[PDB]
């Protein structure tokens, strides 16, 4: 149908603008602490302490596969990749710092997407 089609141009735009804001808060992260997932490798209790992982190239594969329907999906994702590190990690450490870093200058962009989300619809 057309409207069927319309809905996949409204999910197409928001996979752009996602895109983007991910690129945003990423670029929060230029030590790439959070680039890739925690290795059960090398840490092999993790999923024990951590029950939904997340980092930004789980996030980014979710974004191309159109996996996100709103902006809501996406914020989860990335509060989950400040949250679990949090958790993991004290508060001495540069893990649990960054995620501070993370949070706290991603809000803006965060803060600015949501209303050019409501605006474009």
């Amino acid at each position: 149908s057309m409207e069927q089609v319309a809905m996949e141009l409204r999910l197409t735009e928001l996979t752009r603008l996602l895109r983007s804001v991910l690129d945003q808060l990423q670029d929060k992260d230029p030590a790439r602490i959070f680039a890739q997932p925690v290795s059960l490798k090398e840490v092999p209790d993790y999923l024990d302490h951590i029950k939904h992982p997340m980092d930004f190239a789980t996030m980014r594969k979710r974004l191309e596969a159109q996996g996100y329907k709103n902006l809501h999906e996406f914020e989860e994702d990335f509060d989950l990749i400040i949250d679990n590190c949090m958790k993991y990690n004290a508060r001495d450490t540069v893990f649990y710092r960054a995620a501070v870093r993370l949070r706290d200058q991603g809000g803006v962009v965060l803060r600015q997407a949501r209303r050019e989300v409501d605006s474009i619809g």
